[PDB]
DNA sequence: CGTACACCTGATAA
DNA sequence: TGGAGGATACC
DNA sequence: GGTATCCTCCATTAT
DNA sequence: CAGGTGTACG
C-alpha cells in the first residue's frame, strides 16, 4: 500500500461522516461523533487488514452487511492524530474532498471541546448540513434555524500521482471482458476488452481529465441518471497505454487478479487467437474465472 | 471479417 | 456510500 | 453523571 | 460495477 493509492482508494470507496444523535444525558441533549469509514466485499478483507495496519493498527473492522465488511475509525482523538495529518498531506481530489474538509473542521471544534457547548453544536450542525446526505429529518426539525456552512469548492484538481489512479480504479474502476454475438466473425463472437471507470457527474472535470492523463478513452453519460463513464474499447490503446500503466502501478485487492486475467485475454487477442475456436474458449474460461476471487 | 464507439440495462457492493 | 440505534467504557 | 467509543444492523444508489 | 448490442467503416 502506497499513500497515493490509499488516497485514490478512499476517493473511490471511503466516507467522512458526522453524527449528531439525540441523547438527554449530554448537557446539550446531543451526542456528536465523527467517523472515517471504508467498506468492501468479503473478498477484499485482506485489503481492509492492510489499511488498518497502514494507519498504525488503529480502529476496528466489522461485519457491515451480508457480504461486506467495514473499516472504521470513530475516535475523535485518533482521527485527529492519524487521519487528518495523512489527508492534509495527501489530499483527496473528487468532491469527497469537500466532505473531508468539513469533517476536518468538526474535529477541530471537537478538539477544543466545543462540541459540548451550544455554539459548537450549531457550528457542527451547520457543517454536517453540507456533508454527504445533509441534515437528517430529525436534525432539520431540531435545528430549523441553521444555515448550512457553504460547501468548500476547490477548483481544477489534477491527478497528483499515478498511484492515486491505481487506487481509485481498484475502487471504482473495472476490467471488462465481453463476448458479443457477431454474424460476421467466423467463430461467432467478438472478444471485446473494456477498461472503465465509473463516477458521479459532479466530478465531470476529473473524469474529462483522464483522457489527457492516459492519452486515450472517451466519456459517456448514463441516460438513467447523473453518472459518467470513462471508457477505453480500442485494443491498440489497451495494449499500448492501459495495460502498461497498471503493470507499473498495480491494482490493489482482488481486483488485481482480475486485471491479470484480462491481461491474459489480451495476449490471446494479441496473437490473434480469439478468432480461433480454441482461443475463444480460453477466453470464456478466463472470463469465467474473473470476480471469484 | 473484424473492430470500435454510441447506446442500452440488470445486479449489488458500496 | 452513508446512515442508525443499543450497549458499553471511561473519568 | 456526562462523555467517548464499541458494536450490530440497514435502505438506497453510485457504482 | 457489469454485462450486453447496433452498425459504420476499413
Ligand atoms: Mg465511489
Ligand atoms: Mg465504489
Ligand atoms: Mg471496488
Amino acid at each position: 500500500l502506497n499513500p497515493w493509492a490509499v488516497v485514490g482508494f478512499i476517493d473511490a470507496e471511503g466516507s467522512f461522516m458526522v453524527r449528531v444523535r439525540k441523547n438527554s444525558k449530554y448537557k446539550t441533549g446531543w451526542l456528536v461523533v465523527a467517523i472515517f469509514s471504508v467498506t468492501v466485499d468479503k473478498k477484499d478483507l485482506f485489503l481492509l487488514e492492510s489499511l488498518k495496519t497502514f494507519f498504525g493498527g488503529l480502529g476496528s473492522i466489522k461485519k457491515s452487511g451480508n457480504s461486506t465488511f467495514s473499516y472504521r475509525i470513530e475516535s475523535s482523538e485518533q482521527l485527529t492524530k492519524i487521519i487528518l495529518p495523512f489527508f492534509d498531506k495527501y489530499s483527496l481530489i473528487t468532491e469527497k474532498l469537500g466532505d473531508y474538509l468539513l469533517f476536518k473542521k468538526v474535529l477541530e471544534l471537537m478538539g477544543t471541546k466545543e462540541h459540548l457547548t451550544q455554539r459548537g453544536l450549531e457550528k457542527i450542525v451547520s457543517l454536517k448540513a453540507s456533508i454527504n446526505k445533509g441534515l437528517s429529518e430529525e436534525l432539520q426539525a431540531a435545528f430549523p434555524q441553521c444555515v448550512p456552512t457553504p460547501r468548500p469548492e476547490i477548483n481544477n484538481k489534477n491527478i497528483p500521482d499515478p498511484f492515486w489512479l491505481a487506487g481509485f480504479v481498484s475502487g471504482d474502476g473495472s476490467f471488462k471482458s465481453i463476448l458479443k454475438k457477431s454474424e460476421s466473425i467466423k467463430v461467432g463472437f467478438q472478444s471485446i476488452l473494456v477498461f472503465q471507470i465509473t463516477q458521479h457527474a459532479r466530478d465531470v472535470k476529473l473524469m474529462e481529465s483522464l483522457i489527457s492523463y492516459l492519452g486515450c478513452g472517451f466519456i459517456e453519460k448514463d441516460s438513467r441518471g447523473p453518472w459518467l463513464y470513462y471508457t477505453v474499447t480500442n485494443f491498440s490503446d489497451i495494449q499500448g497505454k492501459i495495460i502498461p500503466f497498471f503493470h507499473q502501478y498495480k491494482i490493489i485487492g482482488s481486483a488485481y487478479g482480475d486485471y491479470q486475467d484480462w491481461c491474459k485475454i489480451a495476449l490471446i487477442m494479441q496473437n490473434k487467437n480469439h478468432l480461433t475456436p480454441e482461443g475463444l474458449n480460453e477466453i470464456r474460461a478466463l472470463k469465467g474465472g474473473m470476480n471469484k476471487g
